[PDB]
Parts: structure tokens; C-alpha cells; sequence
């Protein structure tokens, strides 16, 4: 992974910026087009959130079409050796969801930034207004399904032993008292960690650094399969991103998410 091979998934703001000009760098800024203006990490190449999904009902956190998806990783200029950095300004859950789409094209080096944008500003650290020029025209894509749990497949392992459910929004939405759908409540089984709760505001947003044991508190461990959700997919880019990071071998973004599941005819809810 060139010059960022030695370093763990997820990275602090000094050793980005010692690299800020790695040939191999591709670095992805999701915060707003306004943030981004007003400046962003030198050489950053901005992606608005909504890009990452598919945005159509029934299920709109899904992944967006291969067409966006190729024009937009075209745009980037992935590419054999790129390796990406990812940060937001929220505390990593557009970051996290990036990095989810970054498995689903089978791209295999990449960092997150730790605490994003939120870190860096508070170590006054180098902005740039410039923009990066775009890479190239459309690239053509190997798309996976292997991060992502469908609906069925979902359905299918209610229950299993070896199963645990990161449910990342609200508590109060977790337990049906605000209702984002047609049905309040959560998915059977599953355990509520909300994305907020893993950030640290007292150190820029960065991940918590006692998360591995408030995870293995509610039985998220790493000897089982995680699928994690909220309502659209969003919240639960940081909680796939951090079981990743902790090393989790077998994590699934739930990409159709409460606003599918509180609206689907076949889907048990539970209190």
C-alpha cells in the first residue's frame, strides 16, 4: 500500500499530513460543498454525500447505480495503485460509508482519518481552497455484494447464535418511541450503540479508544458476524468502519436499513 502500508486502517492528522503528496493518494473529502469551499484537506477531491446513495425509494440508502459508480470513482481517478484516505466533518459516518462503497468495488487500500476534518481543524492543520483537477472519464467497475446484507439474507438469520445486529441509530429509535416508518421498534434481536456514543468530543470526534469494550459489552464481537444499520445507512458508516478497523473478520452494511425494514410487509419489529 506504498507509503501508508505501515499504518493502520484507521490514521491520526499527523501521519496524513506527512503524506499529503503520496503520488499514490487519493484523498476523499465528504463533508459539504460549502465546507469543502471554505477549506479542505490540501489536495482533497470532494464527494457530496448524496452520492453515495441510491436515493430512490423504496430502499434509498442502497448503493447508488453502477452508472454513478463508475463516473464517480472515474472521477476520482481510481485507479491499480491509489490508495484512499477518507474523512468527513460529522465524526466519520459519510467517511464510514465511503468506505463501505471503497469494499464494494473490491478496492483494497484505504484509511480513515481519524476524528476527519473535526481533528484537523482543532490542530490547525494546513487548508487548501484549490480544487484537485478530476482523474479521467468513467471507469469500469467489479461490484461485490459480500459487505452488504440484503433484506432476505437478513431474514434468514434472525436469531443465529452467531449473529449480532449494531443497530447504530437513537436509543428512542431503537425502542419505537420516534418513529421513522411505518413500524417503530428495532430488528429482533439486535443491540443499540449509537454512532454518537463510539465518538469522543472530547478529543475532535475522534473513535472512542475503549470502543472495543463498550462493543463487547452488548455482545458485538468479532467471532461473529456483525451487520450494522440505522435508518438510511448513514449513521451505520461509522460502526461498519470501526468494526473493520478493530478487525472484525466478517462485517455487513445493512444497506436498505430501518427505512426499509420499518416499511417492508415481511419484517418482524420488536420492542
Amino acid at each position: 500500500m506504498d507509503d501508508f502500508a505501515s499504518l493502520p486502517l484507521v490514521i491520526e492528522p499527523a501521519d496524513l499530513q506527512a503524506r499529503l503528496s503520496a503520488p499514490e493518494l487519493i484523498l476523499v473529502d465528504l463533508t459539504s460543498a460549502a465546507r469543502y469551499a471554505e477549506g479542505h484537506i490540501p489536495g482533497a477531491r470532494f464527494v457530496d454525500p448524496k452520492r453515495t446513495q441510491l436515493g430512490q425509494p423504496p430502499a434509498p440508502g442502497l448503493q447508488p447505480p453502477r452508472e454513478q459508480l463508475e463516473s464517480l470513482f472515474g472521477e476520482l481517478g481510481h485507479r491499480p495503485e491509489a490508495v484512499y484516505v477518507v474523512y468527513d466533518d460529522e465524526g466519520g459516518g459519510w467517511a464510514g460509508r465511503f468506505i463501505w462503497l471503497l469494499d464494494v468495488i473490491g478496492q483494497q487500500r484505504y484509511h480513515y482519518l481519524n476524528g476527519g476534518l473535526t481533528a484537523w481543524l482543532a490542530e490547525d492543520r494546513p487548508l487548501s481552497r484549490e480544487l484537485p483537477a478530476p482523474a479521467g472519464g468513467p471507469v469500469a467497475l467489479s461490484l461485490h455484494d459480500e459487505p452488504t446484507a440484503s433484506r432476505d439474507y437478513l431474514l434468514g438469520r434472525l436469531g443465529a447464535a452467531d449473529l449480532a445486529i449494531w443497530d447504530a441509530r437513537s436509543p428512542q429509535e431503537y425502542r419505537g418511541e420516534k418513529v421513522l416508518a411505518a413500524k417503530g421498534g428495532h430488528i429482533p434481536g439486535a443491540v443499540n450503540f449509537e454512532w454518537t456514543a463510539a465518538m469522543d468530543p472530547s478529543r475532535a470526534l475522534r473513535i472512542r479508544t475503549d470502543i472495543a469494550g463498550r462493543l463487547e459489552e452488548l455482545g458485538i464481537t468479532p467471532d461473529k458476524e456483525i451487520v450494522t444499520h440505522c435508518q438510511t445507512h448513514h449513521r451505520s458508516g461509522l460502526t461498519y468502519l470501526i468494526a473493520k478497523a478493530l478487525g472484525y473478520p466478517r462485517v455487513k452494511g445493512y444497506a436498505g436499513s430501518w427505512g426499509e425494514w420499518g416499511n417492508h410487509p415481511d419484517t418482524p419489529v420488536e420492542l
